[PDB]
């Protein structure tokens, strides 16, 4: 609990550290939990702005009091944090599916083997 800078090197981080991981935790479990709205077996990106300019197709309940659902990249740390502290609470319904959307299936990867 100092002041201090960032850089490589957690001893720097610390706040950042908190932060980074933070928007790694709520990012997951946005996507996670997402995948539930799409009955998929794993994280799906979500599309926080289509969610922002209209929730209509894609919502998001669960949401803590005070605090506005969007992309771990805007939100702060202690908002994050509440996120995750209602991560069990965090939901999303699939009201309509976008305009090119898909369900079902998984992704074209390559990391090795693929």
């Amino acid at each position: 609990g100092s002041s201090g800078s960032s850089g490589d090197d957690n001893e720097r981080l610390s706040k950042v550290e908190k932060a980074r991981q933070l928007r790694e935790q709520v990012n997951d479990l946005f996507s996670r939990k997402f995948g539930e709205a799409i009955g998929m077996g794993f994280p799906v990106k979500v599309p926080y702005r289509k969610i922002t300019i209209n929730p209509g197709c894609v919502v998001v309940d669960g949401m803590p009091p005070g605090v506005s659902f969007k992309a771990p990249s805007y939100l702060e740390i202690s908002s994050m944090r509440r996120i995750l502290d209602s991560a069990e609470f965090i939901k999303f319904t699939v009201i309509r599916p976008f305009p090119g959307l898909v369900i079902n299936n998984q992704l074209v990867s390559g990391p090795s083997s693929g």
